[PDB]
């Protein structure tokens, strides 16, 4: 049974974090929000509060992923780019050759931790300049951009499909599709 590790800091984007995880549990894979702070309620950048269920500390402890997913969300991506415990876990899951996925904002990440550079990807919009300073990365505009282990979105209303592309990647083509019916999409 699959695992995803996804990291809630603060400021954080509700929608892409919560999307994603919902999606994911549906579609049967354990997924553990280990709050980048520790274990207290983070709040995130639209002020919905979201209680961890353990902190980033434990959560790296539990052996290793099969997926660990960046939220997006200016601040919340900045935490994570400034966040020591993520560049070992990143860095890690890109040597055990496991998957990175990251939306919005939060492939900033990637780079500040030098996480996949070469790699096709995709930012929102306004964090394609950050994301694209040093030409480390090849942008590209689709709404998911998949190259190899390191997948990423653009944002909030691409989280569906984003979410829906680890799902494949994770478990195929066929629990992918019959998680997503449901969803009205």
């Amino acid at each position: 049974s699959k695992r995803a590790l996804v990291i809630l800091a603060k400021g954080a984007e509700e929608m892409e974090t919560v999307i994603p995880v919902d999606v994911m549990r549906r579609a049967g894979i354990k997924v553990t929000v280990a709050g980048l702070a520790g274990k207290d309620p983070v709040q995130c950048s639209r002020d919905v509060v979201i209680c961890p269920d353990a902190s980033l500390e434990d959560a790296k402890k539990e052996g290793p992923y099969d997926v660990v997913v960046l939220p997006g969300g200016n601040l919340g991506a900045q935490n994570l780019s400034e966040s020591a415990a993520v560049k070992e876990i990143l860095k890690e899951q890109e040597n055990r050759k496991g998957l990175i996925a990251a939306i919005c904002a939060g492939p900033t990440a990637l780079l500040a931790h030098e996480i996949g550079c070469g790699s096709k990807v995709t930012t929102h919009p306004l964090a394609k300049d950050k994301m694209m300073n040093g030409g480390h990365y090849t942008y590209s505009e689709n709404r998911v951009e998949k190259d190899g282990l390191i997948l990423t979105s653009r944002g909030p209303g691409t989280s569906f499909e984003f979410a829906l592309a680890i799902v494949e990647a994770l478990n195929g083509k066929e629990v992918a599709a019959q998680v997503k019916a449901p969803l009205v999409l």
